[PDB]
């Protein structure tokens, strides 16, 4: 899946995941709708945190 680059934080206090520099996360979505180019994906951390996360903040296995 993916890894955590920098300490991430809920972009919005409604739906997002949290990351602590070095953490890890599983990415599913891409651009999300169409699937073009940009850094913004959806993730699942330890199956406990489900939300989004800029691609420039996570590592691709």
């Amino acid at each position: 899946f993916a890894r955590a680059l920098y300490d991430f934080v809920p972009e919005n206090p409604e739906m997002e995941v949290a990351l602590k520099k070095g953490d890890l996360m599983a990415i599913l979505s891409k651009k999300d709708p169409l699937g073009r180019d940009s850094d913004w994906w959806k993730v699942r951390t330890k199956n406990g945190n489900i939300g989004y996360i800029p691609y420039n903040y996570i590592e691709i296995i």
